[PDB]
């Protein structure tokens, strides 16, 4: 006598509340015994046609394994369809009970969720992640034959599968819905081909979103584009840009060397170092203040800043705030990204670094460095899964160079030539916006045709609770700055996310 393994019920995954996002639904799987198929051929024409196989086909095959013990029939019926067949009373064929994923949420949450093959196994994004837990142990029952070769129902010995265990994410899935909305908005009104849109709690670490675009139906997946499956938000990395100036701007503070009142030339909106060159866009004014060095987003302003105060100075802060740095949350083909040194950095590599270049970040990076800065400089560990008690985070920055970093932050929202599309109705909201340029395909230099539109930021200026990320793939035909692309698309969710997690409004009306 043999046994056959039965599998055990996938654990739940929810969102932060309990709405499902990953359940396991019955499925009805039937095999065979050919000794006893082969007295019952009449029967043949009958059995295919409700399995929906050809009856010649399905003939061919139990012919061919006649002297066989054990064969499937058909694997993954509906409970309905696949108790049909058993009603036909054919001997010889036999159920048993297995499970199919379903995922209600659909695209929303595929990114981050993921999905499991046929044999019910994690193969992307949290499925995988946590496939030990999620999984529990199968069972077994014995099949029975008698002195003919008959197997026999009446008796059944059986080991009982253990269930696997439920999962809460730390995403919110109301949240989620908002967010994936207004980017694939974005993306379609601005013909661009890809983007990432991450929403943090600042206080706990939690995802309270992750989206991106494009996305897929992982309960169809029928044909489907390897682009279409990525986790860009934690698999692809980019060049954050003028988003990474805070950051610059919080080591300058930091040094001793530099107040918010201070001056600079930026004149004329140029700076040659060597045989590359540094360039403003908006060459509006000879000099700057360290506010206005952010507001009218000042390549050269931070990079004079930078050569005082060394990039030694600069890349502490990016790398204690998570930047190009492991984050801890073991997701599928997430990527670190790259956070260079050199030993003794020369002029072009610390003015590049200044203002966001020669490093690669992801979008939950750089959401989790702007958290640490929302958060008064306290950077508190990612989490992916509900958080039940707010963990103990790292100083990074100065509570007061955070502070006031967050007031220039605020600055650049609301203050006059500032990225005002940003702002939130009834909420101080404090970011940066950024633009930059794509990488060339395998060559040194960059791109002139293809950008990306970044915005970072953080909202309510007067008690941080979330912050958010948003990037955009080359827009093609409606401008293509981060403060006119990204920064709408921030407004927009932000606006939601706040009056949805309950935060009191800031700035009446
Ligand atoms: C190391 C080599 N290398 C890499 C490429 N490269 C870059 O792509 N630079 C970018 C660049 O500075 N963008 C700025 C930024 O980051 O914030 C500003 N963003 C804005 C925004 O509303 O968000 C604006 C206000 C206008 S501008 C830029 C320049 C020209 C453009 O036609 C568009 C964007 C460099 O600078 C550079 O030297």
């Amino acid at each position: 006598v043999r046994h056959i393994a039965i599998p055990a019920h996938r654990g739940l995954i929810t969102d932060r509340n309990g709405e499902p996002l990953a359940v396991s639904t019955p499925v009805t799987t039937l095999w065979a015994n050919p000794k006893e198929l082969m007295t019952a051929k009449e029967r043949w024409p009958q059995l295919a046609a409700a399995l929906g196989q050809d009856t010649k086909l399905f003939a061919d095959r139990i012919e061919q394994n006649a002297e066989r013990e054990f064969i499937y029939l058909v694997r993954g019926l509906t409970p309905e369809q696949g108790e049909g067949v058993i009603a036909l009373k054919v001997p010889g064929v036999y159920s048993i009970e297995e499970f199919r994923r379903f995922y209600p949420a659909g695209e929303v949450v595929a990114h981050a969720v993921g999905f499991t093959d046929v044999d019910d196994r994690g193969r992307e994004g949290i499925e995988l992640a946590f496939d030990e837990w999620l999984a529990g142990v199968p069972g077994k029952r014995q099949v029975l034959k008698d002195r003919r070769g008959r197997v026999i129902k009446d008796v059944q010995v059986t080991k009982n599968a253990k269930p696997g265990k439920t999962l809460a994410l730390s995403i919110d899935l109301r949240l989620q819905y908002l967010a994936h909305r207004e980017l694939r908005n974005a993306l379609l009104e601005n013909g661009a081909k890809a983007g990432s849109l991450v929403i943090m709690d600042v206080k706990t670490g939690e995802i309270l979103a992750m989206t991106n675009q494009p996305t897929y139906n992982p309960n169809n997946r029928r044909n489907l584009q390897p682009a279409a499956m990525r986790n860009r938000a934690m698999i692809d990395v980019f060049e954050p840009g003028s988003t990474v100036k805070p950051f610059s701007m919080s080591a300058a503070l930091a040094s001793g060397r530099w107040k918010p009142s201070d001056i600079v030339d930026v004149y004329p909106g140029t700076l040659q170092i060597g045989r590359y060159t540094i360039r403003d866009v908006s060459r509006n004014s000879r000099q700057l203040d360290l506010t206005g060095i952010l507001i009218k987003s000042s390549n050269v302003g931070i990079s004079k800043i930078a050569f005082d105060i060394g990039a030694e100075s600069i890349y502490s802060v990016m790398q204690q705030v998570g930047l190009g740095q492991d984050t801890g949350l073991g997701f599928p083909g997430e990527r670190v990204g790259n956070l260079p040194n050199h030993r003794k950095w020369p002029k072009a590599e610390t003015a590049t670094l200044a203002y966001g270049y020669g490093l690669s970040v992801t979008a939950i990076q750089l959401a989790h460095a702007y958290a640490a800065l929302a958060n008064d400089g306290k950077s508190v560990p990612l989490s992916m899964t509900r958080v039940d008690r707010v963990p103990d985070g790292v100083q990074v920055i100065s509570p007061e160079v955070a502070s006031t970093v967050q007031g220039m932050l605020q600055q650049v929202v609301e203050a006059q030539g500032g990225v005002f599309r940003a702002q939130v109705p009834g909420y101080h909201a404090a970011g940066k916006s950024g633009t930059a340029r794509k990488v060339s395909v395998g060559t040194k230099g960059y791109r002139e045709n293809a950008y990306r539109s970044l915005f970072a930021g953080f909202a309510p200026a007067t008690d941080p609770r979330i912050a958010m990320v948003v990037v955009i793939d080359e827009p093609s035909k409606a401008g293509y700055f981060g403060g006119l692309v990204s920064a709408p698309v921030f407004s927009k969710v932000m606006a939601g996310a706040l009056r949805l997690m309950n935060v009191p409004p800031d700035n009446l009306p």
